[PDB]
């Protein structure tokens, strides 16, 4: 994506995470020599990632609200 609607820094493993209006995640891994990445989850990853359930996952429906660190 297009823009990055939100920024979320993972504390406890110094992780960044963008997400950006499309509903694409990255997230850097931060070191001292700069920003490693960038892994991404899509709604196609989380298609695959349910193999089991689906439909308010559904491709239309699906976007991401908000985002949180564990």
């Amino acid at each position: 994506d297009d823009p990055i609607l939100q920024i979320a820094i993972d504390n406890s493993r110094n992780i960044l995470y963008t997400r950006s209006e499309k509903g694409v995640i990255q997230v850097y891994d931060l070191g001292q020599d700069g920003q490693g990445m960038s892994a991404s989850v899509s709604q196609n990853a989380i298609v695959s990632a349910a193999g089991n359930i689906a439909r308010t996952i559904d491709r239309s429906v699906f976007k991401i609200v908000q985002i949180a660190v564990i």
